[PDB]
């Protein structure tokens, strides 16, 4: 039961006094406030409400909940005389606008005196809970005399004035429990998540969404389910998938499609504070950065990077592919426990050979990288993770198959990165066992790193193209035999670009690779022979990003726009961070230049926008999934429920 409920309060910075209605209602001093609002302007710091001592000198005696122009939700509780100042917040908590309309959000704050915590909720997620030593409730702050909607009265003046409509606001004079407030804050925004914290995947975190529309009208998604927070590395990451047969309206419960079981797919509460956020899961085999393509025969391919347990992308050797060539064939090498050298290879039928004697052993490696001895699986104990802000990785008593990618294996692969792929003949419902890519970069180089998103089938040749990169070169992985065998075109770049790329076809035989650079710009290279040879890079003139850059998404679109063949591009566009997401429409001219005629700002310019993926829906609308946060910032690590799915008509995308 609310002590006060108000509704449809429209404000333009000036606030509304509710002192009469609330003074003396908070007898314990605890509170819960639930606010459903939309903003008419996002600029500045804006308080949804404010409870204060308004007198001269008591400016630092107040409680509020606030929004920032970047989507951060926070609260303060401050007392002037005792000089105590609490601030609790989480980045990337709310939405601003969506297709020209202010987004309705629902947030809440819970101040619990017994356990000395402030909790904040936004759109069904408890975005933060913090225990504080200097806890303050309404009665702890001396001389509270003013209760206000849409600001805080400080020294007789409205501060932090809110611009928007408080659609509904409820004040409660007790700390309401977690599940009740989650439910109260659930709304239409909550529904835009395909993957949610601790869903079927067992993961609390996701990054690197990929969308793809199959030829039968199924809309497919894949994502990194990152268990040990959002770290690229070290981590325990699986690839999860989910699909829609109704144009993206409803989605299957996620499946784990590429996963190792040296660690279980269980939810971990990863620390976000400065002293814990650098912590990593260190002992766990990983799939990361997925790429999808549909072949002409309707078979689907998914590629991902593979990292053995404990192997850092930074530290890992770049001068060993992990393969040995024997009588013209390439076989994966292994080192047995107790040996310094790699004396063994995986040859026909997974049989492990001792290369010194050239004889098969009693050991074999199955199609899922599991080790057998005389037909029986070897096992190891699985690891769990425990926190007590020290983290422990410990053996949990469950036996799993010993695997060549695991820390505790009898036979191990070379500690480097690999690429694996799997195929599906039923539009993504079931998948083959993984195949590791052969040493296409050479025996004495590591595999490339995939550029997440999609691959393409170039139409004139039927060549399958998969984007990847080395750190110094582009590596365009391809097959001219419908995916039976793979080759690579390696293209030196102007600098050390982390060249995450995507392809478009402009006209038959003519393709472009758009990619991330280390110079602030998006580069594109052009091939007029279906990827065999590439021009020097050119740069988009209208995107300006930080030097580190971000992944992009670009797709071909099937319908004419203004009479012309089109492409559609998604990227952040800001020098200040991974922010200011835009979708751009490019119209192909007869000379194969592009007229980049339209752009659309996805939300307000300070709102986070990192890795993204576009797809054309069967109805010819556009689906977008994206990281609605800044995935470079160390302040925005390890956040839950921050990778939404939204959609746009071309008519929406023409606006901005």
């Amino acid at each position: 039961t609310p002590v006060l409920e108000k509704n449809n309060v429209t404000l333009t910075g000036g606030g509304e006094n509710v002192t009469k209605e609330l003074k003396d209602k908070f007898t314990s001093g605890d509170f819960t406030v639930v606010i459903k609002y939309n903003q008419s302007s996002e600029k500045g710091l804006q308080a949804l409400f404010g409870i204060s001592n308004s007198k001269p000198g008591q400016q630092n005696s107040y409680v509020d909940v606030f929004l920032r122009d970047n989507g951060e939700l926070g609260m303060e509780a401050r007392d002037t005389s005792s000089n105590k100042n609490n601030l609790v917040s989480r980045p990337a908590s709310v939405w601003g606008k969506y297709k020209q309309e202010a987004v309705t959000n629902t947030v809440a704050v819970v101040a619990d005196s017994v356990k000395k915590t402030y909790s904040l909720y936004a759109n069904g997620t408890k975005v933060v809970e913090k225990k504080v030593d200097n806890f303050l409730n309404i009665k702890d702050i001396k001389g509270i005399d003013y209760y206000m909607l849409g600001g805080v009265k400080r020294a007789g003046k409205t501060a932090f004035g809110f611009n928007g409509t408080l659609e509904n606001i409820k004040f409660f004079n007790s700390a309401l429990d977690e599940e009740t407030v989650k439910k109260m804050t659930t709304n239409a925004v909550t529904g835009h998540l395909i993957y949610t914290a601790n869903d079927t995947t067992g993961s609390n975190y996701f990054r690197i969404p990929v969308l793809y529309t199959f030829s039968n009208g199924r809309v497919f998604s894949s994502i990194d389910a990152r268990y040990g927070g959002t770290h690229d590395f070290l981590n325990k990451i699986n690839i999860a998938t989910s699909y829609s047969d109704d144009n993206g309206k409803t989605w299957t419960k996620p499946k784990l499609t590429l996963a190792f079981d040296d660690f279980a797919p269980v939810p971990l509460e990863w620390p976000r504070e400065v002293g814990g956020r650098d912590l990593q899961i260190s002992g766990g085999a990983t799939y990361i950065d997925s790429v999808i393509v549909e072949k002409k025969n309707k078979q689907v391919l998914m590629f991902a990077d593979v990292m053995p347990a404990g192997v850092s992308f930074r530290e890992a050797t770049r001068k060993d592919s992990g393969y040995k060539q024997i009588d013209g064939n390439y076989y994966l090498k292994l080192r047995k426990q107790g040996d310094t050298d790699y004396n063994y290879t995986i040859r026909e039928n997974g049989t492990v050979y001792d290369d010194r004697t050239n004889r098969p052993t009693e050991f074999s490696v199955d199609k899922n990288f599991g080790i057998k001895q005389n037909g029986n699986y070897l096992t190891v104990e699985q690891y769990s993770v425990s926190f007590e802000n020290k983290k422990t990785e410990y053996r949990n008593g469950t036996k799993v198959h010993m695997n060549i990618f695991y820390k505790d294996a009898l036979f191990k692969v070379v500690p480097t990165n690999y690429i694996a792929y799997i195929s599906s003949n039923d539009h993504g419902e079931s998948w083959s066992a993984p195949t590791l890519l052969p040493p296409i970069m050479g025996l004495n180089r590591n595999a490339p790193y995939l550029g997440p998103g999609r691959g393409i089938i170039e139409s004139s040749t039927g060549r399958i193209l998969i984007p990847s990169y080395t750190g110094k070169e582009s590596a365009f992985i391809y097959s001219d035999d419908n995916g039976a065998s793979w080759k690579v075109k390696v293209v030196p770049l102007p600098s050390s670009w982390s060249a995450e790329a995507q392809f478009v076809e402009l006209s038959p035989g003519v393709i472009q690779a758009y990619m991330r650079t280390n110079n602030g710009k998006i580069a594109y290279l052009t091939s007029k022979d279906a990827g065999t040879t590439w021009s020097a890079p050119e740069y988009l003139k209208f995107v300006s990003n930080p030097s580190y850059g971000t992944q992009l998404s670009i797709i071909n679109y099937s319908q004419l726009i203004d009479g012309k063949k089109a492409v559609i591009l998604s990227t952040p566009n800001s020098t200040n961070g991974r922010k200011h997401g835009q979708i751009w429409i490019g119209l192909i001219n007869d000379d194969n230049t592009i007229d980049w005629r339209y752009h659309h700002d996805v939300d307000y310019s300070n709102y986070g926008y990192s890795y993204s993926t576009l797809t054309e829906l069967p109805n010819h609308e556009i689906g977008l999934m994206f990281e609605k946060f800044d995935s470079w910032s160390r302040n925005e690590l390890h956040m839950k429920n921050v990778v939404p799915y939204i959609t746009f008509k071309i008519e929406d995308l023409k606006k901005n």
